[PDB]
């Protein structure tokens, strides 16, 4: 007790799981007592073979059984799960459920306008996936090909990824916010032979350009042989390059309503998803087929307490890992309907999220902390109008949750009845690492609680590189052994995959996050230790933004850091130095330069112009100074007078 | 009793199964009583899962077992059988039998001249198929490729289709009668990467040109990379385009006598077979692998009463669905020798069919009604010379059988000892739909008796579109649910497949045939309701013939209909109107224009030339008038005087 | 007794298996008594299905089980084993052992210099094979592709063949001694899409050129898309053609440490290996996957008495069948470490072979008789310095072993404690045919003893073509039925495969060797009957050397034969006749002409020049005369005076 190192633990008492939730369970809970979970967790770490074997056979339908549950080491980067097994993601997500209950809802597609909303049953999802998959096969997509997807968060993207996996190909979903240059690089890296996109998207009542950005990047993408285009708005003046572009509706009507699924090996690539790390250009994270689906199945069934009668709503976009796991695979593997929203929580009214939960009587809701802050400041009153009584579990993902936000979440939406589960994980983790299991774990506000099955959490001292033992401790967060849903490599570049995750601390998986552990065992996440800032959930490497600013001929050097913006969580500020008029206009010109190389979400909130940057004698720009200058101004540098200049221009600009 | 609507049922008494047949059975009959069959049939309709499951495991050797017997609906066009199963057609047709009895006869190849006849054992068929398959594999044929076959009805074609299926490819047999333009269209549609043909064919003592027609179409077929040519006559002056054409004997000698078969999914395409429907160009009918072979195995074993000691003779050509199912797959699946005839029933003498039955002591004989009429008028006396005592079952296929022909069949050939089984089915049906089961069902002459296992027959009123209930009823014939051997789609054009079979009467499979059902339950087929005429067994769309006539610049409009010709069953007459001398010569010039675009069997018997066609005010040519004018002349038209002109020119011409 | 025909059997007594060996067995011997072996052998011949079935399931890990143990006949050339089975060679050789004992040694790589020696564990071999296999897959290598290997006898070649088989591709190892023209022909025949080689090799302290010879042949090899180059010496001035050549270290670092193995059918090609027969250019011998690995597993486990605790040293190069079977697959299948030597038994000292046996405490040693003669004449004394006490079994392979050499082997190296096993077999045989089983069979010096499991040995009279029955008999050696590891065909040329092995004596496998059988049943090999001479183990067709000499414009005709050279066993002499000065220099010019078309090992020891060759009236060069002229001069020819000229020039030259 009386924590000294973990200051956040002090003054925090366990918020017991509300009693109303256990009554709203449609069936007996998967786990009875919290002591039962600790016994399950202890087995997954000590005996991984005896723990995950049965669960894999229970939750996955195998075309061919595996001979070995776990192989490989973190140090050697040769991890593998369920070796010898053969299965298919589209059979487990669609086919098997469509045979039992064809008319059961599968995709509840809620569009930007509710007039364009519709529901697809599992029988319908099987027919549409088979048809789309039939088109890609006639085009020549085979096992081992990568197929790119540039679609908004609607049912069409869900259908696309399943049809690609159905053939044994790997899908690479590119976020619709990205620019043309970001599509160019990502496609060329994967050597995609096909692209699935739409004519244009509609979000918040505005018509976003989609196909036009694809045509721009595709002139520099020679691997793409053919492109599939969906008529989301049916705009007549949308050009389609002959021989390359073909129409979704026209081609799918040519092929039958059932296509045989292609068996893939357990360690065969399921998908690629590009993320930006502290150093280097965005890398292509690869996930295996079997170990990923299992991880998604476990975390969904047990942490969220998902039963066959439940309905899940996950707000995240499929362009990021959250939509991948807990808007598609997780729910569909368990045979429950998932809610896919193509709009924003503000259009038409700020209660749009809550109409959907009322309309479809959703039982589980998954949201990012950046959206809860937006709703509180803007549309807090609308919540009471809608029912929201069907919700049993409220989740949080992507950003640190504040105790202030946690209490607002519990009563304003859950009415002190729902269970709150702060789910900490990563794109590379595939599934949840640390989260409160609903009905089991009493959550401490702000803490992600205990680690999940198969995750052996530990802290490491950053300087000495030793594992810290005990409680009331702080350090770098790392995992001792690999787990089923762990990412297996970076596409065509395993060396950077080792240099990033396995080599910083050999024998450990490097998460890039600082954490603390209290005496109760609950884990507190303190943010990323490398040069990555979480801006509205999007991870952004400072180096990617800095390289975009330097593309302008005038920019001699640039440096970007992050600070706490209330709405966005973190915002990147740009301190740029020019070589040798209209200073305010050039600042805006740099903002679109970042918006052109990367996308609109990378644009800095402000750009401060200084002649000299705070540098050490060797040359390293003192990012610690620029960080504090943004907030509070209170070591050895080259010129200290330059610091007064940076403070002068910061107030002048921001 | 006392049928009013079904006039054919009146005056017809059951012709009981002859007692001599049961004694000639080499073993106990598959079905004991007719009540046993009705119980089997009732199960196949009520419980399809419990009926076809065991039969599939019994009659098919699976590389991998299936998880679901039946999926999909007619309304959605997503039918599938034995989902998850893996198997290969060449293993079930050749390999497994060759292991048990290598020296057992498999292909009894009876050529145009008996001096060129030979027998291939199952061990020989395994070696020749493996070698041919070895050539196609080195050429690059893989699972999912289509391979065209343009061969006469000999052992080489049988070997070809097995070698193609062995690799998992799909074979498209093109009838040797077709012209070059028909090969052109069919090949381009399937995008065949290879072609198997012969130098030239010999039929009825005449040397038919084969390779030369292939070279003509192949200049407009870019997908064909290589061609395999068999030396049927070894004509020295047969050109072989270098890089494309290679020799059957030369290449097969390069590869070993065993090649591993490639596993295909149950719903993977087995073959394509092009047929002409009332509307549109000829379409590519697709059949699955597993559901087709089962249907062929069931219909052969039970309707024909085929036992391991039996020998089957089916006269049909492999260019049509009859040779596909009951000259190749059906017999070979059950491990019995099949008789392949490359000649005609007239050369050398009209008793050639009966020498073969005597020579090889055939037990089952399958023939079309168009051949029975030819033999009766020309060579009726030769039958008594040959033994023909080994025959147990006589079959009829393709055309309506007349009660006059049925009685001639029973005594002149069967000697009132064989069982006659009128087998009604379709290219799309894959296997028999309605037929008398030998040893079980007493056949009514002219009636195809009761429907077969898994076929839920029903009649629909054409106008109201309602299912007719009761007996003494007539209407459109339709099947309530799909069946294993049902065709799954039209190649690369599922929309026309729905528009033709599933959309005319939703929830039903449209057969395109009129039928009647008497009080005993026996079904009577009354012919096709759409614009298709059965000329000597070949289904011919009127629109395909009309489009060929219109290719001549002079032809303004044309219209073709059918009437009863004794020899051909039905003959198509052509009424053509020219724009603006040698009228008799231009009539002959049009006949070869049809023979050039389609083939020799489409040529009209006569061509009547009129200036105006009987038309409604909207423009539809009154095909009912041209139909009656051909036979007996006894509504609102545009000009009635034109009718007197059509009658005047009909007598003048025909 | 008192053998008359088998003169070698007379005066020979059984040398009983030394008692010390049974004590040095780490476990109970696989076979207890010699009578037990005869009962096992009798079953393998009478009931092949009941004998090899269990052994295949015991010694091989199957991805899918087979349905038939044995099919096909020698006469039809359609042999097949374990039909229907699916497996992978790299799983059985690496993966399965790496799971049980990752840190167990697998490849003990002893380089030309011991400073460059290293050991790879089974876990390491799994990671390196997976990475290399990962590179070939991204390059596009798939099941059915051939990949060429031009590497010396080191660990890199072993890794290469496993990675190729891992993908289901077939590897074609080309011996590093061969010239550029020999690589050209071999690659073009197989149509290899990739090549794995190294910058240069080091052997006996000399730097051999390797990559440079590849670049020379690759300009005439269009099928090769990409090439993998290993940095054996890291010579900076090694050119790498851009787009074609890539670096082993650079590419393998890009791919992960585990790659899923690809299932292949039992009869799918494992590898190709080119050998030269009496007639024709070198042919590509093909071996199946399953039947080969089993044969290698049986012969290694039982003839050599290999147990899990044993260590094997086989001196042969992987460029020939010996390194294939008993330096790679045989040991690795059984999960024991194998010793790979990149040097020669003379460098640094003649006791290098024996340091390795002492260093790694090797228990089994495999050597060719040509090396035992070299060591005896040059470095006999070094043997006593090293321990060599861990050896239990000494083997002999490739050449006839002399009784003089057999006794030297037994005491000078084995110290009358090891068991000597003369293993006679062929490239086409895949595994041992006739050999003494250690611990079971008392070996007669010079005799290979009894045939092995599944080999039904018999002798045939060369003239009459009848099988000789009884003992004290001599004739052509042939095998009555095929066996699992028998070669299945010649690549893309099955006709020559039949003409060579199955057609000379139908119903028998032609070995090309003369043999004798004594009253005890022991077999004595008397050499090859066709025009093939074993020069230092390399089989060399006389026709291949003769064609190389004739390439020079001056050479009108040439004829080469073989005689007994002490060091090389057999040496080829060249008698060449020119069309029309510096006679000694042209003789040397011809020697390099052979060294350029074939390789350095084909160069004749001497070249005798004569104007006329001893010829029959039809024209056949009397090779019997040139054979005797070389040794002792003691029929009807065209000119007898030419014989005096050949004798005159032989003494003048050689
Ligand atoms: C999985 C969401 C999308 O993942 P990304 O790969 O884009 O970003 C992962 C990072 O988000 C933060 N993070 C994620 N979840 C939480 C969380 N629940 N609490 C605090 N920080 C969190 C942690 O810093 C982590 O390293
Ligand atoms: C299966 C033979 C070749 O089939 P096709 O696809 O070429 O033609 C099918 C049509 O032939 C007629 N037909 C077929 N068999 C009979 C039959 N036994 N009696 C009467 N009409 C028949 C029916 O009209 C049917 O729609
Ligand atoms: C397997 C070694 C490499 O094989 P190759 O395919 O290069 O050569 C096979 C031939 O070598 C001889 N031969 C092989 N082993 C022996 C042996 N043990 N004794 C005598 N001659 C032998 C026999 O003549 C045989 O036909
Ligand atoms: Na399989």
């Amino acid at each position: 007790q009386t924590h000294n190192v973990v200051h956040e633990a002090n003054g925090v008492k366990l918020r017991e799981t509300p009693k109303e939730f256990f009554e709203r369970q449609p069936n007996k809970g998967h786990i009875h007592d919290v002591n039962q979970y600790k016994q399950m967790y202890e087995q997954s770490i000590k005996d991984p073979q005896g723990f995950f074997g049965p669960l894999a056979k229970e939750l996955l339908s195998w075309d061919h059984d595996f001979h070995t549950v776990k192989s490989g080491t973190l140090k050697n980067g040769d991890a593998a799960w369920f070796l010898g097994g053969e299965l298919n993601a589209s059979y487990n997500c669609v086919d098997r459920h469509a045979f039992a209950n064809p008319d059961k809802p599968a995709l509840i597609c809620e569009a930007d306008d509710e007039k364009d909303s519709h529901i697809l049953t599992y029988g319908d999802l099987l027919r549409e996936v088979s048809k789309v998959a039939g088109v890609l096969q006639s085009w020549g997509i085979k096992k081992g090909d990568t197929v790119a997807v540039y679609l908004p968060m609607n049912a069409q993207a869900i259908i696309a990824m399943l049809a690609i996996a159905r053939l044994g190909a790997a899908h690479s979903v590119i976020f619709a916010g990205f620019s043309a240059g970001s599509i160019k690089d990502r496609v060329n890296d994967a050597s995609c032979k096909a692209l699935i996109t739409c004519d244009e998207g509609k979000r918040g009542g505005r018509t976003t350009n989609i196909k036009k950005l694809c045509d721009e990047a595709l002139v520099d993408c020679p691997t793409v042989e053919k492109v599939l285009v969906y008529k989301r708005t049916n705009n007549p003046e949308i050009h389609l390059t002959e021989g390359r572009d073909y129409y979704w509706d026209v081609e799918t009507a040519k092929f039958p309503g059932y296509l045989p699924p292609v068996s893939v090996n357990s360690e065969d690539p399921l998908f690629l998803l590009y993320t930006s790390g502290s150093t280097g250009t965005p890398k292509g994270v690869v996930h295996s087929t079997a170990g990923y689906l299992l991880g998604a199945a476990l975390s969904t069934k047990y942490i969220f307490d998902i039963h066959p009668e439940d309905i899940l709503f996950t707000a995240g976009d499929v362009g990021w890992i959250t939509g991948h796991t807990y808007a598609l695979y997780g729910p569909l593997l368990l045979g429950v309907p998932t809610i896919i929203f193509e709009g924003t929580p503000a259009y038409p009214d700020y209660g749009r999220f809550w109409q959907i939960v009322e309309k479809h009587k959703a039982t589980h809701f998954y949201v990012a902390p950046t959206a809860l802050r937006l709703l509180r400041k803007a549309g807090e009153q609308e919540i009471a109008k809608y029912d929201l009584s069907s919700l049993r579990t409220l989740g949080s993902v992507g950003e640190p949750i504040s105790p202030d936000i946690w209490e607002w979440y519990n009563e304003f939406v859950g009415k002190n009845q729902c269970h709150i589960s702060d789910t900490y994980w990563q794109t590379e983790s595939g599934s949840h690492l640390i989260a409160p299991l609903a009905g089991v774990v009493p959550n401490k506000p702000g803490s992600a609680s205990y680690p999940f099955f198969g995750i052996d959490a530990a802290l490491i001292d950053p300087v000495t590189g030793v594992e810290i033992e005990g409680n009331d401790a702080e350090g770098v967060l790392a995992i001792k052994d690999h787990w089923p849903s762990m990412a297996r490599t970076v596409y065509k570049n395993h060396t950077k995959y080792m240099d990033t995750y396995m080599n910083p601390y050999p024998g450990y998986y490097f998460t890039g996050d600082g954490a603390a552990r209290d005496h109760d065992g609950y884990y507190w996440i303190r943010g990323r230790v490398d040069d990555v800032v979480n801006v509205s959930g999007h991870r952004l490497s400072t180096a990617e933004i800095e390289a975009a600013l330097i593309e302008d001929k005038k920019v001699s050097e640039a440096a970007v850091v992050g600070i706490h913006d209330d709405i966005t969580g973190q915002a990147v500020i740009a301190y740029v130095a020019l070589k040798e008029e209209d200073s305010e206009g050039l600042r805006k010109e740099l903002v679109l330069q970042v918006r052109k190389t990367i996308g609109p979400f990378a644009a800095p909130k402000s750009v401060i112009i200084v002649q000299d940057l705070p540098k050490t004698r060797s040359g390293k720009i003192m990012r610690r100074i620029l960080r504090k200058v943004s907030s509070n101004e209170a070591s050895t540098l080259s010129n200290p007078q330059s610091v007064e200049g940076i403070i002068s221009a910061f107030g002048a600009q921001f």
